[PDB]
């Protein structure tokens, strides 16, 4: 995770 985008 990390916001709601590529990270998760």
């Amino acid at each position: 995770h990390g916001g709601g985008w590529g990270q998760p």
